[PDB]
């Protein structure tokens, strides 16, 4: 473990998300209102799957070396198999908060699949170029997500309670803030130009993930807006 | 990229599922039927999916070798990869236009995961024999998707609105015609007797994604069976 | 294929999943009540996936090598792939039974999905301890599993129809003791502490798989508690 200079913010990581989990599922204990249930059970899997996925880093499990540039390089896979389940639950909670309709429900979920798995691909490929060609399709997809984010639910939240609509303005702009920078640490880090190094860009990861799920939840499950209008 | 004779039908695939993306994003843009937005939704992921994965053929990212028959077999896994997620998504297409039942659905989306996954084990299987016992497993899977949509759908769209019908009735024609084209390509191809050479095979599958794909999407949404009816 | 003696336990449990799914599916056809229509879905989907999983593992191709101890280890990969898909779906079952909230059925896929994801990580860990932290991990998410199950939804059936009640309470019972047989076989088995060998480890999870598959649904599709009240 200790071999790899990057181990103590993946130990970091692990316990954040740990105890992150724990005080979601404690919190949710008294909680009997069906709606309230629906955001405590999609918030706390959020940093559940991120605790095993960042415990499966600092073991070693979730690493490989992927030859390009003439090198070896070392590429943690289970950040994408991590966000390929919770970064469409974050949105459900969002698109919940604002009662969305199915079809776009479904456009989101499909183009967050989409960013994640081209970014699979881009972390894994071997020719250098064509590494940034599925940055930008990755890119693209997100930037789609994020249009939706603001032309179509931010109106949707406004004829809709005061409450839900603050909450869901706050948790619109938490995310869409967060989001954008994990194409930047890609970019700059050992999975593309290799400006910054492994270890600085794991704890600007750890960073940004602690905020986009723990940050993001205690926002969201402190809210009354989970909860329907009742007497 | 250019070293593979089959290179000019991958490429041509990426194009116009690329341009088909395009065109049905632009189309749905003023749509605010709550029916219609699931048709658009569906619809569109269909074939901006199938352009990743023809692109990742094109750049050599979906191919690998199979050793069977003393030789070392080019086999695309990237073509599974699509149809597991695209294959139910026009059969919810389909399911929704007739308002299919949700254990008809649930059926109908389950055979399909049989019969996508049974046939990537068959592509990746190395004992050659064997390779037509999961071919035979998953035409099975298939058979029972095609009887479900004659023998339980059908009669459904009757008692709906007669456009909705008509419509159905045309889809449910070139579903069946198309689909089972892809058994017979895959048994006289290079994953099966090897008959056909990969190039031929390649341009093949290349007319049957894009008429399964674009040219079932381009009858859907120009029909007015996707809006609710209103005055 | 005979190589390996275990292949009659394998083969017994392919025979005894395609028998199963063979007679629920023709049980089924003669059901046209939609509640009704949604169990049979549900539940012959169910050893219908055993079966190729089976069927994988007897031709070999669902088997891998895995280091550890010193010693190249057999681990039949595909129970995972298996369990990944059945697993939920049986608790689906359940919780329809009892007409769970959707936030509830969300908490046990979830946490089901983790259960078996952990497992899977820790059938292929190659550091001898690590592999009982995620053996551990896993049997904590099953614990919250038969907590719901037994401190969420058996309060819920009480207040349902007598009979729901009842054939809820006798398949929550299999459930819990036939599941709760896994994390011990797995423990003492060649996945973990090596105690008992891979022959007779393949023969006991053939007898729980066919009993929590099989004898499940049996059991299920033989009440009354499948169709809605009607006159
Ligand atoms: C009902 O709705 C509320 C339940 O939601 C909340 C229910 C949760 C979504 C259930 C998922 C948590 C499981 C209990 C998984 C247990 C293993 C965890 C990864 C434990 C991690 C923390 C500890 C080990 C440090
Ligand atoms: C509606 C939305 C949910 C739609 C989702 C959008 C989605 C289509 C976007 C594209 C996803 C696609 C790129 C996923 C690729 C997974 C792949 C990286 C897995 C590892 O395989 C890659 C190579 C080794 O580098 O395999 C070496 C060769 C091996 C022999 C490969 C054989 C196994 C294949 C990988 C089988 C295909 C399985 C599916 C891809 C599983 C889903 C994975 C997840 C990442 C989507
Ligand atoms: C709301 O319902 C309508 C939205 O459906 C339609 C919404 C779409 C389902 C969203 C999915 C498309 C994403 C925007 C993905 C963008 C990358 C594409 C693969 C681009 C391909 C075409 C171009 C690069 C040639
Ligand atoms: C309700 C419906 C949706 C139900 C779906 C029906 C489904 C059950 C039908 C059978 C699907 C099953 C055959 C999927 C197999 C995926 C497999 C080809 C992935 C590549 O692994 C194959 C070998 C190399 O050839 O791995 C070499 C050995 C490696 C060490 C393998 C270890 C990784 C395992 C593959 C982990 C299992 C992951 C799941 C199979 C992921 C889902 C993939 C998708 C294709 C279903
Ligand atoms: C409508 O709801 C009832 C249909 O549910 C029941 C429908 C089933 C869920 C459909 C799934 C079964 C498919 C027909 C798959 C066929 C291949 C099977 C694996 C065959 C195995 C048995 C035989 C080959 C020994
Ligand atoms: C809401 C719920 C459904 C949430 C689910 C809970 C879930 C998050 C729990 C953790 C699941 C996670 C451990 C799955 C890991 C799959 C992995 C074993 C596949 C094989 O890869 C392992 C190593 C070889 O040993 O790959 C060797 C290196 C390769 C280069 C790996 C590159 C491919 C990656 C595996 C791509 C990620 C794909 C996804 C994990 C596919 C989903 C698989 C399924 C098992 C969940
Ligand atoms: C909890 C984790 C979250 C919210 C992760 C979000 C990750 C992204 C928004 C990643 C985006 C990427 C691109 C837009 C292209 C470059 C590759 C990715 C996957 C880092
Ligand atoms: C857009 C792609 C579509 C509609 C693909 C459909 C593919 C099939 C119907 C494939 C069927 C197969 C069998 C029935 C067995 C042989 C292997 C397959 C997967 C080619
Ligand atoms: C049809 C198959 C069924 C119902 C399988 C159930 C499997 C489990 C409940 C497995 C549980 C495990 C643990 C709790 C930890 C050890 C590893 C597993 C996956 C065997
Ligand atoms: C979106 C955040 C990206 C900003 C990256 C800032 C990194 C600064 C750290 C110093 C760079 C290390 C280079 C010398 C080793
Ligand atoms: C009463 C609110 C605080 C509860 C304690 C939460 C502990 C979980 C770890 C949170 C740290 C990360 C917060 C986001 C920066
Ligand atoms: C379902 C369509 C299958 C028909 C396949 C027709 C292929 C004909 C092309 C000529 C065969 C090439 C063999 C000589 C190289
Ligand atoms: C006005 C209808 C035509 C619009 C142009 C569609 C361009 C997308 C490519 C379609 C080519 C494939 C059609 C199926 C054969
Ligand atoms: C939950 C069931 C676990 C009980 C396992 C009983 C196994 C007894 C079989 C004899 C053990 C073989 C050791 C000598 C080869
Ligand atoms: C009339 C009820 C029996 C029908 C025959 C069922 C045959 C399927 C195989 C069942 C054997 C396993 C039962 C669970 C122990
Ligand atoms: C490829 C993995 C995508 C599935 C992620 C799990 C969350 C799915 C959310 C589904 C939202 C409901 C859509 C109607
Ligand atoms: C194995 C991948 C299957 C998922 C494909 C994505 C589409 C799922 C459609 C679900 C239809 C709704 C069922 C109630
Ligand atoms: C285009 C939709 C408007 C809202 C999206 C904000 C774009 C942020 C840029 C992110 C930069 C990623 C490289
Ligand atoms: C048996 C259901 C009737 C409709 C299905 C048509 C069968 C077409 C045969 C396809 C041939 C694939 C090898
Ligand atoms: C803690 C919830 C009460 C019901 C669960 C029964 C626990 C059975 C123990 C299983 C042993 C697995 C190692
Ligand atoms: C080695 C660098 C090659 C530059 C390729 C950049 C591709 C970016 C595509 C964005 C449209
Ligand atoms: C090398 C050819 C061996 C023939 C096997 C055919 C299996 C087909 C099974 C269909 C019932
Ligand atoms: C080689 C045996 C090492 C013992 C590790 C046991 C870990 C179990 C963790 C349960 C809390
Ligand atoms: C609940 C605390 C969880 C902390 C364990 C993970 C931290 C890694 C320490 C080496
Ligand atoms: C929108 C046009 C998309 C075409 C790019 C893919 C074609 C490959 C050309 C080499
Ligand atoms: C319907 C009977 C299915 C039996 C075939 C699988 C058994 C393997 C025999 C070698
Ligand atoms: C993005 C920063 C999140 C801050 C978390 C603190 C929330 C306390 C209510
Ligand atoms: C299967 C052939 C599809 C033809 C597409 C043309 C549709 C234009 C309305
Ligand atoms: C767990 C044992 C199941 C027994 C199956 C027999 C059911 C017949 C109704
Ligand atoms: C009006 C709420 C502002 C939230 C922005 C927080 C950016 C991290
Ligand atoms: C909407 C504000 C975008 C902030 C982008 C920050 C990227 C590091
Ligand atoms: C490919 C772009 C399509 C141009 C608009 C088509 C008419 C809506
Ligand atoms: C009555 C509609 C006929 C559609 C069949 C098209 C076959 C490609
Ligand atoms: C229902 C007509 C089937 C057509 C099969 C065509 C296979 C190439
Ligand atoms: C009251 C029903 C008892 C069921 C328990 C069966 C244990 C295998
Ligand atoms: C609730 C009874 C648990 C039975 C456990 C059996 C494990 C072999």
């Amino acid at each position: 473990i200790t071999g790899r200079p990057e181990w103590i913010w993946l130990a970091l990581g692990t316990a954040l998300m740990g105890l992150g989990t724990l005080y979601f599922l404690v919190k949710g204990m008294g909680v009997s209102d069906p709606d309230a249930k629906k955001f405590y059970a999609i918030t706390t899997l959020v940093p559940a799957i991120a605790f095993t996925m960042y415990l499966s880093m600092l073991l070693g499990y979730g690493l490989t070396m992927v030859p390009f540039g003439g090198e070896q390089n070392p590429i943690y896979w289970a950040r994408y198999a991590d966000w390929l389940f919770t970064t469409p639950l974050l949105l459900l909670d969002l698109a919940l908060l604002v009662d969305a309709d199915q079809g776009t429900i479904l456009a989101l979920v499909g183009a967050d699949g989409i960013m994640i798995g081209t970014g699979l691909v881009g972390a894994l490929t071997k020719v250098y170029s064509y590494r940034f060609v599925w940055w930008a399709i990755s890119t693209a997809a997100m930037l789609y997500i994020l249009y939706v984010l603001f032309f179509g639910f931010t109106s949707k939240a406004e004829s809709m309670r005061p409450e839900v609509a603050s909450t869901f303005k706050v948790l619109r702009n938490v995310t869409v803030v967060l989001w954008s920078a994990y194409p930047v640490v890609w970019l700059i880090g050992s999975e593309g130009a290799g400006i910054v190094p492994l270890n600085i860009e794991t704890l600007l990861f750890m960073v940004l993930d602690v905020s986009a799920k723990v940050g993001f939840g205690l926002i969201l499950l402190r809210s009354r807006a989970i909860f329907g209008e009742a007497e």
